[PDB]
């Protein structure tokens, strides 16, 4: 009758199970509890910290507009701090929605251990995924393709819960900026994000609402441009459970739905692609919960992450990247690539960096991305193959305008050679305002001699 | 396993309580059984039948769409046809989702008794309401105040059932056009209404869309502008069931929470009024549940019912009703209200010429609104109270320009005449060009005569 619901990587008040539970079984407690050295070796990056804020004050004052406040606790033991929340609450029952990392999974089973020690009933709901990471089983599902036209055999009938209408409300406690989310050196760098996002749940809805409405129709052929924003952008909405990804699945399906019946067939291939992305984050969930020769040269790190490695779409990438926080899936795969198999970085090192910038910083995503580009997933591209930035250009940045935007020095280059400036012909080059090694970098290595040293194993 | 799906008004694949049960049991048989016999008094109008007939064709190709189709039986005793799929389906459940017209109770509890004792399962469920007449109680309400508040107060919250996945498919079975919906001499007629109309669950998702997205934050303001389509045109569609009210209150909801959180007024007062006409609904269906000289003329009628009353918001209602099969809610007051307390024309043949020509032709939304416009009920509009034509111009047609569209012979008359012309000077009259009696009717009944009859009427009370 008076309910603690533990909010952690779920901030919305839509499809949200256990605020849902919690606010028709009587009153609720709601809060966020932050305990970094906890989290330790996961402790989220500089950019996802920044969103993380944004969001968690969005919540907050959804939360006073329903009738109950965010309580924020910083801590050096969230048990200790739940305990306390009992003390001056007097409540019987918590609520939180799982999360699947290694360190949420230790944490929820012992808090859920010591609380049913004392009489306090803790349950816990599925918040995030279409289908957890044991429901859908055998052949082995080593594959993604596998696994997806599994569930898609597998009804998803499960239905979505309305916001709740009232809450009902009920120290340590503390405000948003007590939390050590920024650092006071980096807050106006951090400010800038703005001008290209807009966290919190109520955007991630207008956000949703857009893209289906208008972009989904044409995802199957933008998704292949890297240039603009040509996909959905909604992946760091997802990661922080803004939305709800059933409310995703099921509004493309909507449209799927409509698009067969009235024999769109590009609509229809477009909301094919699109949900495909979607179960992608599944097998994500799925893959880290069953299967828990290094240059170690920081300058060379540090001309990759500058973007100073002579490869424009590479140096077009980590500029993004490093600009809004976002880069689109293909760039990723090409900067990581690049940083291993061209400059034999310690992966632990791109990750690390990946982990620091990316607003949608996701430990499962972010993991099978590094596995893809490393032959170590079974449907990840061979090390062995070193692709040509032509040919990736070709089919990614057809008309050379990705690199035209993020690195205007090479603007006057024509499509033909503006992804592999080094093999342009001298005066190709000087009619282009283009010195290599004097306004623009050569290539860091040579793509031939970084061929076959990676053969070397 | 084996379910046959009983189709009435409902006419959509999502939030649909029956359809999503039985295809998450197994296999089902969609069926709509049209038995005009059976319907009685309550037989649909020309124009509801010409939108059920789209609606049906719409809903069909969908049905086939996901992998099962959409059977349609016309007979004489809905019961035998029931038995019938299931002889042949070879099924052992049916399900259906709750109507409250008192032709759809009998037949339902008739339906029920008859299956049971054959051993079929049947299960019905709430398709159609956020709340069912029976689950609002204090003994009854009678003011719409308490009742909506009531709501309120409580868990307004339902769960939305997505569409299925797939439908895995399995008599006197006949097409569409057999179904007899439409007669053959009002087609042509009846085919200008695709003109301003789109029926079909899923025009009714798009519509549904631009309004919370591009229109609902204004409708407080345009929901007193009887001119354009101002407000949202749900209505067919919410008869139809194509839409989920259940849905459509999420919808404005979630924005009257936006707006509320980030105290944008205007709004806020735009999604609580929106939310007072989707509770208007469900008090109708409350009502009816829970609640089952004055001299009659012809002629009177004939001129009410083709727009020469020479009441000019009267006129343009009928003008509007019989072009478009809509009209807006206080244009609905007004022409009801004048073929009541100015004719003194029989309350039921003012409903049943509204039950031919409404496309969203409801009958409990229907009775509720002749109801308070006969002051039956405790806060509907009192007896007394007579409708001043200038003053109702002011409000709902500031500028004139409902009038002028639908009677552009009355184009150049200046608006604070227009809409009660009998009363202004003759030179005023001629400057337009309006000759009333020739170029434009005379009061068919002086506005005095009748607030005198009115008031002697009072006066015995
Ligand atoms: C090295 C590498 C690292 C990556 N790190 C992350 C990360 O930290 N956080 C993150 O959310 N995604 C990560 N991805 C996946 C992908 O690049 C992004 O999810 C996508 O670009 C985000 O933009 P979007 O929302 O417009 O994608 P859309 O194409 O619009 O897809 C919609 C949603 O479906 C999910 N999705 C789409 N593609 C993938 C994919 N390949 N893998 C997993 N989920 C997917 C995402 O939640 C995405 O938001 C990584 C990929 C690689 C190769
Ligand atoms: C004499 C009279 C007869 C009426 N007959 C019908 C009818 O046959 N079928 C019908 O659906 N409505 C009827 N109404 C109610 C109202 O006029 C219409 O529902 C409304 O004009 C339809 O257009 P809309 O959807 O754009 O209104 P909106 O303001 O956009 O309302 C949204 C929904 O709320 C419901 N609603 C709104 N207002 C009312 C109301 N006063 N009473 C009951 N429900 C309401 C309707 O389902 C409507 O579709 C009648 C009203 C009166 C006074």
């Amino acid at each position: 009758k008076k309910t603690i619901v533990w909010f952690r990587r779920d901030l919305r008040i839509e499809d949200n199970p256990a605020l849902a539970a919690a606010a028709h079984e009587g009153s609720v407690f709601p809060v966020f509890i932050w305990c970094p050295e906890e989290e330790g070796q996961f402790y989220p990056g500089r950019a996802s910290r920044w969103w993380m804020k944004q969001s968690l004050a969005h919540l907050s004052q959804s939360l006073k507009a329903l009738g109950s406040d965010l309580t924020l606790i910083q801590t050096h033991n969230t048990i200790s701090a739940i305990l306390d929340c009992i003390r001056v609450t007097g409540p019987t029952k918590v609520v939180f929605n799982h999360l699947y990392d290694p360190v949420s999974l230790v944490r929820d089973h012992t808090v859920k251990e010591k609380l049913v020690e004392r009489g306090i009933s803790v349950q816990s709901y599925n918040g995030d995924l279409l289908y957890e990471p044991w429901e859908i089983y055998c052949k082995p599902f080593t594959s993604f393709n596998s696994y997806w036209k599994k569930c898609l055999d597998m009804s998803i009938e499960s239905v979505m819960l309305p916001p709740p209408w009232r809450l009902m409300p009920i120290i340590w406690a503390c405000s948003i900026e007590e939390l050590g989310l920024e650092n006071e050196a980096e807050k106006p760098s951090n400010a800038l994000l703005t001008r290209a996002w807009s966290p919190g749940w109520s955007n991630a809805d207008k956000l949703l609402n857009e893209f289906i409405e208008k972009q989904l129709i044409d995802y199957a052929k933008n998704s292949k441009k890297v240039v603009g924003n040509s996909t959905s952008l909604l992946s760091p909405y997802l990661h922080f459970g803004e939305i709800s990804v059933r409310h995703v699945f099921q509004c493309a399906r909507m449209k799927q739905i409509i698009w067969a019946r009235d024999k769109n067939s590009e609509g229809e291939e477009s909301a094919d692609l699109f949900l495909r992305g979607i179960g992608l984050r599944e097998y994500s969930r799925y893959i880290c919960f069953n299967f828990p020769p290094w240059d170690a040269d920081v300058d060379k790190f540090k001309a990759w992450r500058q973007g100073r490695t002579g490869y424009p779409l590479v140096d077009a990438g980590m500029r993004e990247l490093w600009a809004t926080g976002w880069m689109h899936n293909r760039i990723r795969v090409i900067v990581s690539s690049f940083g291993v198999k061209f400059l034999l970085l310690p992966w632990k090192w791109g990750m690390k960096y990946f982990w620091d910038t990316l607003l949608d910083a996701d430990l499962e995503c972010d993991i099978l991305g590094w596995q893809y580009i490393s032959g170590s997933i079974p449907d990840g591209h061979e090390l062995d193959r070193l692709d040509n930035p032509a040919l990736q250009g070709a089919k990614y940045d057809p008309e050379g305008e990705y690199i035209r935007q993020w690195l205007p020095e090479l603007a006057r280059l024509p499509t033909e050679w503006i992804h592999h400036p080094w093999d342009a012909p001298l005066t190709v080059l000087k009619a282009s305002g283009v010195e290599l090694g004097t306004n623009y970098a050569k290539p860091i290595v040579d793509i031939d001699t970084a061929r076959e040293l990676l053969a070397k194993a």
